[PDB]
Parts: C-alpha cells; sequence; structure tokens
C-alpha cells in the first residue's frame, strides 16, 4: 500500500515549523494533499515532495 505521495505512519505530525524539521508534501485519498512536519526524528531520507505545487499536480 501507500505510494510514496502516502505517508503510512502519523510519525509525531506535531514537531511545528521551527519546533521541527522541514515541511514534506504528501497526499492521502480524501480530496487534497497535506503537508507534516518531518521533525529531525523520522530522518527516513524523506525523498518526499518538497514543493506543494509538485505534491498537488502529482497526486490530485
Amino acid at each position: 500500500y501507500n505510494r510514496l505521495c502516502i505517508k503510512p505512519r502519523d510519525w509525531i505530525d506535531e514537531c511545528d515549523s521551527n519546533e521541527g524539521g522541514e515541511r514534506a508534501y504528501f497526499r492521502n485519498g480524501k480530496g487534497g494533499c497535506d503537508s507534516f512536519w518531518i521533525c529531525p526524528e523520522d530522518h527516513t531520507g524523506a525523498d518526499y515532495y518538497s514543493s506543494y505545487r509538485d505534491c498537488f499536480n502529482a497526486c490530485i
């Protein structure tokens, strides 16, 4: 399940701006992209969408 575009893991989506890592952009089967913050914690490489518009155009 779940393409790169879709993160299976709520991964502490609360390390907010400055309180956290980069913003990263994903897209669940609701009807929009959802950006989260990575935190320094899940330094998973994060080969993810950087630009909002990429997540949006790629997956919407």
